[PDB]
């Protein structure tokens, strides 16, 4: 009862009742039903600039866990796609299940995955992260789905900085992480306008949903189960299952990037 | 800068950024100036009823520790005074400095005590905590300076649990404690209407400052010197002067229940 989470009293299903916004017109996420979520030919391809990528640090914030960027140049930046822009990389996070069967926030045809990745880009129009996020077009998030397959290297120095941040409000130096090693072969992508997946839900944010899923290993998923919600010292409660499940689509259309 | 606190970047002098109330007419702490403070004979006595007080836990918010009480009952309440209805005890806190001459938020002829001790309650009428915060006449905060002299026997319990909770965000169980223990010999005080005295410096709280101060040894004082405002992991900063210098005035009177 304490404050938000994805327990059985703190849960998405309890949101409503201090966010109001939960019930709105733009909330995310959705389910992309590919036979309605048609090709849209006036859709400029995206540019993901990433090369320059300069990380900081890793934390744990109760609620998933975050490595979060130099945000202060055009150093890993977001172009083209719906966007009218330039997007500034400032953090990625992941959500994730207690199964390999869940843990998408987003599905694709009613279709779960093991896991969820979000890139998390703000708007250089507005000055910085805090104006943005109260304007419709602030935020772009690039979301990409987790399959249970094969290793992802790209995704094994944030598994050996897990240990290191296990319960709530630790953190650590994480330097020269390249977020590209995250990406998939494919860019064909869905969008959509939408809102923040956690409290405050607020409807500021164009989704970008890649197509093609990463492959991660079994073993590498284990690792994200051992994290915490609870801090140092409180009762164990594993950070796991910490998802939004599908809303309401309503008068939106989900364009498609591709055939 | 990151988010408020104490320091040269982030203390009470800059807290009008994000805080326009801080310039409000309602701003605590004041100075009290005995020849101004007139005697109030309407006042009616101060019954400060803590015999079933049931402490639960402390703990460290990184702006200074708290003692938390069990509020479902009329178990530790403050009746009469200025107050017009039930005031259950919630929590109590401190506010000292980095010498000796110093500490205190509330002042006597500019005099600045070693500490100052705040006892939080909240009027019963509103329902909880969250609900009178936001009425002008929700809180009282009993209000209790400390002098550096001889121990303070009711205190010991208090500093020998000091240890386990140096850090933010650490807390502890901490049950059977006796907030009289901390209580001067004589309840005479001073009243006036004002505020919160950190963030969001809310304009909701029924003053009451104790005339007499309480003894404390300079060993138990030294322990509230070697707490963290930083969590574990990231770089030490002392838990020293965590107070806000006295405020204008401006169109109030300080009743005084004596003499
Ligand atoms: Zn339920
Ligand atoms: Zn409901
Ligand atoms: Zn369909
Ligand atoms: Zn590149
Ligand atoms: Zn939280
Ligand atoms: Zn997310
Ligand atoms: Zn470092
Ligand atoms: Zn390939
Ligand atoms: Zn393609
Ligand atoms: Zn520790
Ligand atoms: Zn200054
Ligand atoms: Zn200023
Ligand atoms: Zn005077
Ligand atoms: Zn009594
Ligand atoms: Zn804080
Ligand atoms: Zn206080
Ligand atoms: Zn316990
Ligand atoms: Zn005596
Ligand atoms: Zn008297």
């Amino acid at each position: 009862s304490h404050h938000w989470g994805y327990g059985k009293h703190n849960g998405p299903e309890h949101w409503h009742k201090d966010f109001p916004i939960a019930k709105g017109e733009r909330q995310s996420p959705v389910d992309i039903d590919t036979h309605t979520a048609k090709y849209d030919p006036s859709l400029k391809p995206l540019s993901v600039s990433y090369d320059q990528a300069t990380s900081l640090r890793i934390l744990n914030n109760g609620h998933a866990f975050n490595v979060e960027f130099d945000d202060s140049q055009d150093k890993a930046v977001l172009k083209g796609g719906p966007l009218d822009g330039t997007y500034r990389l400032i953090q990625f996070h992941f959500h994730w299940g207690s199964l390999d069967g869940q843990g998408s926030e987003h599905t694709v045809d009613k279709k779960k995955y093991a896991a969820e990745l979000h890139l998390v880009h703000w708007n250089t129009k507005y000055g910085d992260f805090g104006k943005a996020v109260q304007q419709p077009d602030g935020l772009a998030v690039l979301g990409i789905f987790l399959k249970v397959g094969s290793a992802k290297p790209g995704l094994q120095k944030v598994v050996d900085v897990l240990d290191s941040i296990k319960t709530k409000g630790k953190s650590a130096d994480f330097t020269n992480f390249d977020p590209r090693g995250l990406l998939p072969e494919s860019l064909d992508y869905w969008t959509y306008p939408g809102s923040l997946t956690t409290p405050p839900l607020l409807e500021c944010v164009t989704w970008i949903v890649l197509k093609e899923p990463i492959s991660v290993s079994s073993e590498q998923v284990l690792k994200f189960r051992k994290l915490n919600f609870n801090g140092e010292g409180e009762p164990e409660e594993l950070m796991v299952d910490n998802w939004r499940p599908a809303q309401p689509l309503k008068n939106r259309q989900i364009k498609a990037s591709f055939k």
